[PDB]
């Protein structure tokens, strides 16, 4: 009657959310956001990275000038998609380290070729097959230049082509390994060819090889790809005596941002930072579920589903009227602090719009931190393979298995002290706001132990929500209030 | 008299130990844990692993069929290479032994079929002295020697389709001879090629004529060679000379089997993980005994030791006094308890509900630690016994940057888990101390060291009721007043 | 008038650092240290590391013996400098494998000679040519042995050299590639030309490649070099028709810290752990942003060019007497916390050098913790390139970004955890010192909110000291204190 009460509480929910901490690996929460990307649209958008789709050409064969591949002269791109229904359909060849031919110039993003004019004296040119016909006619590679005998003669090769400008050139050449003796004699007279191919600085010599090999297309010969670099002020000089595939020219090599990527995934009309194989994935979450090959600004891949972030304090499901301690108020929804009163005049509950804030703004601060940083890579390592190799490809494997491991880790301790602060956090709010009004109170008020204060005088609206905006005055009724306290009874 | 001192305390020991967090380095706590395993029994056990001791074969010795490793044909999980082992059959290399080496261990199998390559006119498995078989010249068991037969080597030309659904390991070899005697005797041709290919590969080797060496009284060699062919793919063999023929293909797997090199003993016991110095548990998060390991273990760091906390901060103990910069050594039934002091004595009881509430969150946070799985099988080499330079080279930068980041790892884990040890296990002494100040109301004062000024008669009874939670505060409070605010 | 106010504060300062957190990326505090070492005095310390100097010589000139690099016959080395500005200047040359070469050579740290009596029967020995000239005639690699025809004849080369020490060997051998078929007949008489150097263990045999390749200081024709390491017991066996580059013995291999830099810096003379490309930097930091190619005991790389720790407290501009409760003391400059009161004979100000301490000493334990070694490295992967490689350079070049962004995040959050917990725990000092007055006073005074409290007694100096000392003894104003407090007014 004479009395008041001032409870001190904090909001709760109905569905709250299960976070994990380093201690607690089940502490339900209010509300948490999700720190994994999980899912992808299954399209790679075509913004803003220059998106060029392969379709039924490798890298390589629009390298070369594989017919059906002609649509790729002089392309470029920031990230080449090779499709698995890809396929050769001209000379059967192999390239010695496929991998890094196609690797580097998957990073150097263009196929722009100049034509050179190599005067190859006493040989016929642009040698044809049954195997690579284009338009219906018997054809070669576009870019390659397949040399034999004139006259029944094959006079030894030795040509010059110097660097004379200010940027890197990229040659493209091949050897022909026939099927028998009498191939290899009616295309180059020899019984043994060689091929050279050199600089100032390096040196390539390639002897084919004549054996029969599986019928591939009809054919039993083959053709081995090579490539080799010449720097400005550098001079290319090939020398033959038979076999040579020549280049028709070279390929400017750049210094990019460009990558290829193998990828079923259709291209779409869409806008995102991040590709995968299994299509664009949006970069709002930190870490990423989706695929460990990624190209553009991406969130880092980790090996767990799911990481929930805790984003409001721990929910106590509620328990006269009672405060915060070990009791949520479920029927607060205004604010995630606030005031519960009963007095003469009745009960109310009003929220604290200052603590709410507080806790809000330092949770949209992690955030923001958490939302940040440079994770924007191009071209990488290869990170699947098709074939077994052994050695290089046991360390390509184990460095990025290392590198998963190591982030995943990160991933999951960061969770874990983000929430556990976020918790701390969350509490201080509670508590800074119960001592708050302690300070007010003075002498005239007790703590009950559950989060209220037993008020010793008269309080109506107009007292308690002097409390509530901070303007309470204690020397109006301490003389009330201290004869309330320490009256006998 | 007329009064009654209740303290607050927590217990203390005779035998702490130092752990670190980060702003100390050397706090002492009345327990800690170790979360370095670095002593292994010795012996690898041969459960749940399928172990293979390889004894005095190598692995690719087993593959080729060395005589002393006929025990070999035809799986495991762990190949065990030991030190003692030897060649003793043709003297050979290995052009990328460690690739061969590596792949098999991988697949995790020798099984090996027998296919009928028919070689028209040259004779067939061709022995040597320096690889007896029952104290008769003899070769690898999976190869065969081909040479000239009535003094004429007629160009090989052999096909074997892969007509299956799994994929063929063919393992084959050239062969070098001394002199160019040699070289005409047993291949009539004065130079040799060896040609295997399949449809998206090929692999052509001219034999090197030349003085080599005498290993086991021999000067020749021999190179060996693999292809692996597909489904629906072919192998096509093409020789002029020199070819050391397939007896057909092995079945190559994907699996979880890798190779180790170790002189330890195999033992009969279960252990999920194993080093090249024996098998080690799995109960610590980190291990300091070995980076080379296999199955299910703990990561590999620096550190021989990383202690975590598992009992709060040790204070050594200084009229009955409470927790301010004292412990009691006294109090071995709890963590937290109340000393007090009124007309009755002196008496002392634990609070279990605090006790509990510090254990818990303590095995909270040991099951965290020893929850997310290494399980590792074939990796890469760490350890090398002739220098290569540059694959070498970041094959050690990879696995010593790994190290360096899991060290970093364990050792700020250690610190951050024992810092929020010790705050934990003082906030349940501190929420102890306010949950007896919110029963006494008004009815007593706080001492500041941790003790409370009960100003009223309080009896064992109604010690007891403070201990329990059931004080009323109201039965005392004008008894109190009247000792509180007395001139 | 018959009270008194003490009021509990802490140190402010007019020139705050903002530093970061987990939740605030921009909180200020009085006082921050760097922990990114961004600077370097350009030059090259010559002490603790044996540096040498190669000038105009790369390592693989000087180990070959090239006539302008004879200054470095048996060298040792720490850390071997290769210069930009270093040139070949003998004849001109290849090593397949060249970056495996130069770094076992770089990583045994020696070049220590020892010439062993072959004996070459039947052949010219030490052929000269004139683009190696030494003292102005026609002169050779040093090391190595250009082998000839002698009176039109060239038999067969079949020579052992025997290991039958306790040391490894290392053998540097070479094969020549003549420019014509007249070059290759008036050296070697035959057409063709083998070399096989073998082991017990290993076999390495060479063929030759004759062939116009581009002029290099006049020349045509090559050599290729090769290595072969001799364990002891095992036997060297050099074999050859034609075309060998014979060793005049052998080099010392050792197993050391030693390792080669390339860089222009010059050498200085100082003392200094840490060695970059750019020059020695200090190992006073945790992190460094010079340069990610270091040797010796250095900080460890960063992406971040700055990281503030935050080495004081939370910097709180100042707003009668007032406390800590939103208020800094920028007046007191001798101590972090103190004491403001106002009696009957005037006010005052002392500091508290036990919670100062309390401060500074949690914040040099976290200085030195942060300090402790284990980034000591010699030998490492090569970092920067100049030719374009493909899928092994791809996989250096990833495990080393690898590296730097795991490192970088490590850094990023040790600063955030290390600069929460020392706004923390300066925190928690300025609530220990209001506590601790708390309990002294007991029932003489009542917290007034902001930081102060009210003393309802008369409190001179000398008492005024007593708190500030700790000797205050409350039932001496206890009977005054609460006549004061508890009084109708
Ligand atoms: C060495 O042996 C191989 C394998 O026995 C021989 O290759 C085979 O050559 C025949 C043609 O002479 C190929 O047959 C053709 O097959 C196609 C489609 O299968 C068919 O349309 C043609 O009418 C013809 O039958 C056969 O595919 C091919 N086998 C392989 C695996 O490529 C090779 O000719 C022999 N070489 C010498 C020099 O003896
Ligand atoms: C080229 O030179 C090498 C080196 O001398 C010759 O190899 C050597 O060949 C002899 C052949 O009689 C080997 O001798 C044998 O040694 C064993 C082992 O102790 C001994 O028990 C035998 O009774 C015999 O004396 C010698 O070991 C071997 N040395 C090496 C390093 O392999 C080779 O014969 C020469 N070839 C030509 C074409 O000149
Ligand atoms: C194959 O073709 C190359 C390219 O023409 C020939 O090499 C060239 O040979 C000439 C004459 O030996 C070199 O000329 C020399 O050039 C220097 C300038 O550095 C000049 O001062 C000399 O007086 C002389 O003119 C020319 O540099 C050289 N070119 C290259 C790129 O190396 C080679 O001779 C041909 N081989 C055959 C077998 O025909
Ligand atoms: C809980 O329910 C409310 C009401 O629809 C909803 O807005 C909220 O996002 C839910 N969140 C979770 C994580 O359950
Ligand atoms: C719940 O948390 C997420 C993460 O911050 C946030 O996006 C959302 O607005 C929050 N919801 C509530 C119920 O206010
Ligand atoms: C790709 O191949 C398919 C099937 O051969 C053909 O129908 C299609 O036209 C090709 N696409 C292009 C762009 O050439
Ligand atoms: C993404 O794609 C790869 C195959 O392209 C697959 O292994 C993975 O499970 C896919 N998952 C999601 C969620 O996209
Ligand atoms: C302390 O001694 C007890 C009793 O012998 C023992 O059980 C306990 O494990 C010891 N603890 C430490 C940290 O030495
Ligand atoms: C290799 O195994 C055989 C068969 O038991 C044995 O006699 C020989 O001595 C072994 N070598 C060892 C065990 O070192
Ligand atoms: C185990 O590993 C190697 C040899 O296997 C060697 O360092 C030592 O003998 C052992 N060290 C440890 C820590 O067990
Ligand atoms: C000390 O800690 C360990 C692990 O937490 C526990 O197994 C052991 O029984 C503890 N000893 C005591 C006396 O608490
Ligand atoms: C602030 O100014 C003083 C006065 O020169 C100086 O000693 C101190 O280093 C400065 N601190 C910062 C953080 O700027
Ligand atoms: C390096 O070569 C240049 C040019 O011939 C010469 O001037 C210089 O003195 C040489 N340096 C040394 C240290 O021999
Ligand atoms: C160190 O050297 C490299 C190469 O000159 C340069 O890119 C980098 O910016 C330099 N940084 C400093 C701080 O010297
Ligand atoms: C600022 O911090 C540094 C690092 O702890 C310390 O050396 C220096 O004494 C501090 N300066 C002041 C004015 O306290």
């Amino acid at each position: 009657n004479s009395t008041a009460t001032l409870c001190l509480g904090h909001h709760a929910v109905p569905n709250g959310t299960l976070v994990k901490t380093i201690t607690n690996d089940q502490i339900e929460v209010t509300n948490a956001t999700e720190l994994v990307q999980s899912s992808s649209t299954g399209r790679i958008c075509d913004s803003p990275h220059r998106i060029l789709d392969g379709k039924n050409c490798t890298l390589i064969d629009a390298l070369l000038g594989d017919p059906h591949c002609d649509g790729f002269q002089n392309e470029k791109w920031d990230l080449f998609v090779e499709r698995s229904k890809a396929y050769s359909n001209c000379y059967p060849y192999d390239v010695p380290d496929y991998a890094s031919l196609r690797s580097l110039v998957a990073s150097s993003g263009t196929l722009e070729f100049i034509n050179e004019d190599f005067n190859w004296i006493g040989v016929t040119q642009s040698g044809g097959s049954c195997a690579c016909k284009r338009g219906s006619v018997n054809s070669f590679f576009s870019r390659l230049n397949w040399l034999h005998e004139s006259e029944q003669k094959y006079p030894a090769l030795n040509v010059t082509m110097p660097n004379n400008g200010k940027f890197d050139k990229l040659y493209i050449w091949g050897v022909h390994h026939p099927s028998t003796d009498r191939e290899q004699t009616n295309l180059y007279v020899r019984a043994s060819g060689r091929v050279t191919v050199s600089t100032k600085r390096s040196q390539q010599t390639v002897i084919p090889n004549i054996g029969s090999r599986p019928w591939v297309r009809g054919l039993s010969s083959r053709i081995s790809i090579y490539w080799t670099i010449v720097k400005p002020g550098d001079i290319l000089l090939i020398n033959s005596i038979g076999n040579l595939i020549a280049p028709r020219g070279y390929f400017k090599i750049r210094t990019g941002k460009s990558s290829i990527m193998r990828s079923d995934a259709p291209i779409g009309t869409c806008s995102s930072e991040c590709i995968t194989p299994n299509g664009s994935i949006p970069n709002d979450k930190p870490f990423q579920n989706v695929n460990k090959i990624t190209y553009g600004a991406c969130p880092r891949y980790v090996k767990q589903n799911t990481l929930k972030l805790a984003t409001g304090m721990r929910n106590v499901p509620e328990k006269a009227i009672a405060g915060f301690i070990e009791n949520g108020w479920e029927g607060m929804v205004d604010g995630w602090y606030g005031f519960r009163h009963q007095n003469s005049e009745g009960t109310g509950q009003a929220a604290d719009l200052k603590s709410t804030q507080a806790a809000i703004d330092q949770i949209n601060g992690k955030l923001n931190r958490l939302i940040e940083k440079t994770n924007e890579k191009f071209h990488q390592i290869e990170k699947e393979f098709s074939e077994v190799e052994g050695r290089i490809q046991d360390l390509e494997k184990y460095v990025e298995d290392t590198k998963i491991d190591l982030w995943s880790y990160n991933a999951e301790l960061l969770v874990a002290l983000e929430n556990q602060h976020t918790i701390d956090l969350t509490d201080s709010e509670m508590n800074k706001l119960f001592e708050k009004t302690r300070k007010q109170l003075r002498e005239n008020a007790e703590d009950m132990g559950n989060g209220c204060f037993k008020i010793y005088h008269k309080c109506d609206n107009a007292c308690i929500g002097s409390i509530r905006n901070g303007t309470y005055d204690h020397d109006v009724y301490r003389d009330e209030a201290l004869n309330n306290r320490f009256q006998i009874k």
